[PDB]
């Protein structure tokens, strides 16, 4: 267990070596005039100081910090900067939460979390409530992110870190600035438009201050009026004299001629209120509030409640429902209900909505229902279907006469109502056909928003919209609302999202899938609800009622990276002495223009000229990004409003586009989700804490490269401290018996085979980190060099030699440097190397023989063969290599040798087989054992290649055993294994062994 500590001293050792060497502070001023390779720059999705920083972060950042620690180690530059969000309101929420709930309880509450997990993280009682404020929230987590990292040790250059809302007044220029621009070219616009909104918030709460569906948006409903005649039920006694309607929604409105009744669910509780213009409304709560902050009722926002009752109540009085032949339909009810999405109420369109003719049905067969609840002669008797829709498989009556073949007869089937209205679904779209006199023949498609129009003028129906499915701000579920106000940003631009699309089909998506998800959410994104007016942020520059939501004030930031050291130098709230003698207040719009716009104007500006030019210089070699990459719930909106945004300032300059990202998948820790809510769950300062965050690093790099799930798990991390500990001391022992290690030449066959293993490996090892799929990097340059370090350790028993030993650790410190860089600087500077390890190079890939490693991946074969047909029966064990190409065998290779070399790729019949392996004398009585081998050539040849057709097969097999024995000894923990010809075989296994297969038994 002391394990764990070696690494935290000397990880906090090198580190304090590293900060106060600077190692990291990239600057581009004296790092320009070497002519190196090019530029890379890795940027993250700079999360919030809502809180301590988690290993959901740290993997989808893991991503970029080893590849810089890599991509480093091949002469490319390295700015790896670092932003900290301060914008947005989720700040404002957990810490008013807490204000409110230190408000109407004692300090602390009383019950029967959030306080108590403010105090769960450790604050004596005091200090835990200066937070309901949300300017100490900001004194102190921009601090506990920053420790954590220069303890994880990051390379970052520091003096470029920041905060982004109105506290850091640089930022805050940076900010100004993107906004007057994104206005000077007509990309921002002012309207009165439906939005996502918190009603209790007093803004249109959109993307990242939500708890539930981070990519929803509106449903429109067509809304109907439906006269309630007088006799009104029992509860309606009052109201005598306005005009009331029961409200519902559709969505084919082409189908209410259809109408036939009105269905209400009779145990949900339904409320009843007086419009602004004054008639009568009954929908539910949901509903109610819902059409209130849509201008609906008289003041925005109110719900004029008269009355309050359950459906129950309801079912009777005659409803006059529009545009139907059906003008005196009742109210029905409908259990099935769905007790969210709608008004609480729902259209009775029995001919293209199956649930409506079960519905009806029911209420027709047993007297059971046929009087429920006040249904007379008339109720539900004489009114049947409406034949209005017309598909050309099944009938006008649709919905019917699919149910009545499939035999929905029973109303409890509701599995079989999935399948219901699924069928007259969208087919019913085209295929249906508006029969009405008015349009018979007329698609229902191209008559759609008309006849819904119609309905309109005729001040018959209205217009609805609702949650798609539902929202939780942080607090109370939210709505679509006109909102009378709301400055927005056009992304529903024709031109700019054609340009964009453009910038997307340019930028690399390292999956097949994410560009998918970029099509299917660009061609999706409408412009956006992007003001707030309460919470934290920036202002607006000409309206300072309005501050910037978080999602939009965070999509061009990636600039001030480039100029943060010179802009500001280190203090995040931007009040030190910034570096290069900026006054916060001479940053005018154009002098912006100016160090980012390259062509734009040398601006009238009272610095100097030096300043100016370095700045944009910075920018200039340090731009475009590089590669990004976050989490796989940033695809449909930051990383979005992040591609749009860099095309809106550079419409022109195609070569500072992002050019490249990458998503993950979410974290697990031990195979399961990650939230506080579990207890499955670990802040970096504490996985740090638990697992010497090189060790950490290392289970990170492990937790899957790919976009899907990626999984991280607390004993591999354990048993990396481990296997990280037996090399230190290795490494550490086998440079003290430097006395120990053979001299003269490196010359042995066991030593060869290693050393072009070792190559073999540094290749494979370079593949993957080109290709930043880290795991698979893992595998090939840590365990397959261990257990190739261990098998030539293993079979140099004359002594491993040193000068493959030392060219072999220095690689794999190397190799491992950008997993593991303190462990691995400890283990450079161990060796008695002079500089740092960070200035080290990709080591060279010496010449490789693969035959050689042929006979090493045909080993590990066997090894793995053998550990097989042990498990039903065991100590000894001699393994008959069979002797020689037998008369049948030599001959099948022969004959179907001859047909390849001269087939260009492409081999014979299937039944040529039958007549060339069956007319052969030769093969009298053993071609039961060439055809059942002429599939060992059609199976295991693409394995390797022309490899087992080519007859001579460049390696003794019985040699290059008889020779690994030692290690095959182990690995299958018997005692003995000799090797016999199959010359002293029992000739069940001479004469039959296939080379490549060596039977063997005990
Ligand atoms: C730039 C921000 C939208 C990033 C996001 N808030 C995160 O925590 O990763
Ligand atoms: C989906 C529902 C709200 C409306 C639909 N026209 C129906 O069959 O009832």
């Amino acid at each position: 267990t002391a394990k764990v500590d070696f690494l935290k001293k000397i990880e906090k050792e090198i580190q304090q070596k590293w900060d106060t060497e600077r190692v990291f502070e990239v600057n581009a001023s004296n790092l320009e005039k070497q002519t190196s390779k090019g530029k890379y720059f890795v940027t993250f999705p700079y999360p919030y100081m809502n809180g301590r920083l988690h290993l959901g972060h740290t993997f989808s950042l893991s991503k970029c910090e080893f590849a810089v620690g890599y991509q480093r180690l091949k002469g490319k530059c390295c700015l790896f900067p670092f932003g900290l969000h301060c914008t947005g309101m989720p700040i404002k929420a957990c810490a008013d939460k807490l204000k409110r709930e230190i408000e109407l309880y004692g300090c602390p509450p009383d019950f029967p979390y959030q306080w108590g997990i403010m105090k769960s993280l450790g604050l004596s009682d005091e200090e835990i409530v200066k937070f309901s404020e949300a300017e100490h929230w900001l004194d102190y987590f921009p601090p506990l992110a920053i420790q954590d990292l220069k303890r994880m040790g990051l390379k970052v250059d520091w003096r470029r870190s920041f905060i982004t809302t109105d506290v850091n007044p640089y930022y805050d220029s940076f900010v100004r600035w993107q906004f007057l621009t994104l206005r000077e070219r007509n990309k921002i616009k002012f309207g009165k438009r439906y939005t996502i909104y918190s009603p209790k918030d007093g803004q249109p709460c959109m993307d990242h201050d939500r708890q539930t569906g981070e990519g929803v948006g509106p449903q429109e409903y067509t809304l109907l009026k439906l006269k309630v005649l007088e006799p009104y039920p029992s509860k309606l006694s009052g109201l005598k004299g306005k005009n009331i309607f029961l409200v519902a929604a559709t969505l084919r409105p082409e189908t209410m001629f259809g109408q036939t009744n009105c269905w209400v669910r009779p145990d949900m509780k339904y409320i009843g209120f007086e419009t602004v213009n004054g008639d009568i409304f009954i929908c539910t709560q949901k509903a109610a509030r819902n059409m209130s902050y849509q201008g609906f009722t008289k003041d925005n926002g109110v719900v004029p409640v008269v009355k309050e009752l359950m459906g129950e109540e309801i079912l009777g009085a005659s409803l006059s429902a529009p545009l139907t032949s059906y003008k005196v339909i009742y109210v029905l009810p409908m259990l099935t209900i769905k007790e969210d999405k709608g008004t609480g109420v729902v259209t009775s369109v029995p001919s293209d909505s199956p649930d409506d003719i079960a519905a009806l049905r029911d209420l027709k067969k047993k007297q059971a229902l046929r009087a429920k609840y006040g249904i007379r002669d008339d109720m539900v008797l004489p009114f049947e279907p409406v034949p209005v829709i017309e598909i050309p498989g099944f009938g006008n009556l649709s919905a019917v006469t699919i149910c009545d073949e499939l035999k929905i007869q029973s109303q409890n089937d509701r599995e079989k109502l999935a399948e219901a209205k699924e069928k007259i679904y969208l087919k019913g779209f085209y295929e249906g056909i508006m029969l009405v006199d008015g349009f018979k023949g007329q698609k229902v498609q191209d008559v759609k928003k008309t006849i819904q129009k119609k309905m309109i003028d005729a001040g018959d129906a209205l217009i609805y919209m609702e949650p798609e499915k539902q929202v939780m701000s942080r607090s109370s579920d939210e709505c679509v609302v006109a909102l009378c106000d709301q400055w927005y940003l056009d992304y529903g631009e024709e031109n700019w999202k054609k340009q964009t699309s453009q910038c997307l089909k340019n930028l690399e998506t390292f999956c097949e899938e994410t560009r998918r998800n970029f099509e299917a959410t660009l061609g999706w994104l409408q412009e956006h609800a992007c003001s707030r007016t309460y919470g934290l942020g920036t202002h607006l520059p000409w309206d300072e009622q309005w501050l910037i939501e978080s999602l939009s004030d965070s999509t061009i930031y990636m600039a001030f990276y480039t100029v943060a050291h010179l802009l500001q130098g280190g203090n995040l709230h931007g009040q030190a002495e910034s570096p290069l003698g900026i006054r916060p207040q001479q940053m005018t719009k154009e002098v912006w223009d100016y160090v980012f716009f390259k062509e734009a104007p040398f601006p009238k500006t009272q610095i100097a000229k030096e300043k100016l030019d370095q700045l944009k210089q910075e920018f200039e070699f340090w731009y475009p990004v590089d590669l990004r990459v976050s989490g796989k719930d940033l695809v449909p909106n930051h990383l979005s409003y992040y591609l749009y945004n860099h095309v809106a300032m550079w419409p022109e300059q195609s070569d500072k586009w992002p050019t490249a990202v990458r998503a993950n998948g979410h974290l697990l820790l031990n195979s399961e989700k990650m939230s506080k809510s579990t207890g499955n769950f670990l802040t970096l300062t504490q996985a740090i804490d638990k697992f010497s965050a090189d060790g950490m690093r290392l289970a990170l790099a492990d937790a899957g490269d790919t976009v899907e799930d990626a999984n991280f798990v607390e004993a591999m991390a354990d048993a990396g401290i481990l296997r990280l500990y037996t090399w230190v001391e290795w490494v550490k022992e086998m440079v003290a018996n430097w006395d120990s290690l053979r001299s003269g030449p490196a010359s042995t066959f066991n030593d060869r085979v290693f050393a072009s293993e070792l190559n073999a490996g540094i290749i494979k090892t370079d593949q993957n980190y080109e290709k930043m799929m880290f795991k698979e990097a893992l595998k090939t340059g840590f365990f397959e060099f261990q257990a190739a370090k261990d098998k030539y350790r293993e079979l140099a028993v004359e002594g491993m030699h040193r000068e493959l030993v030392f060219r072999f650790i220095e690689v794999q410190t190397l190799l491992l440097a950008p997993f593991c860089p303190h462990l691995c600087e400890h283990i450079w500077t161990l060796l008695g190397k002079p500089d740092s390890i960070m200035n080290a190079s990709w080591p060279v890939a010496g010449p490789v023989n693969e035959v050689l490693i042929h006979s090493s991946q045909y080993l590990m074969e066997v090894t793995h063969d053998l550990r097989l047909r042990l498990k039903n029966y065991p100590s000894h064990c001699t393994i008959y290599v069979a002797k020689n190409y037998p008369p049948w065998q030599h001959t099948t290779l022969s004959v179907l040798r001859k047909h390849f070399e001269a087939n260009n790729g492409k081999l014979p019949d299937n039944k040529v087989i039958a007549s060339e392996l069956g007319s052969m004398p030769e093969l009298k009585k053993y071609m039961k054992k060439v055809m059942p081998f002429v599939a060992m050539i059609k199976e295991n040849l693409e394995k390797m290649g022309p490899r087992i057709l080519d007859l001579q097969l460049e390696f003794d097999e019985k040699a290059v055993l008889m020779e690994n024995i030692v290690y095959l000894t182990n690995s299958l923990e018997l005692e003995h294994i000799e090797v016999k010809f199959a010359s002293e075989a029992e000739d069940k296994i001479r004469e039959d062994c296939c080379p490549g297969k060596p039977l063997n038994v005990f």
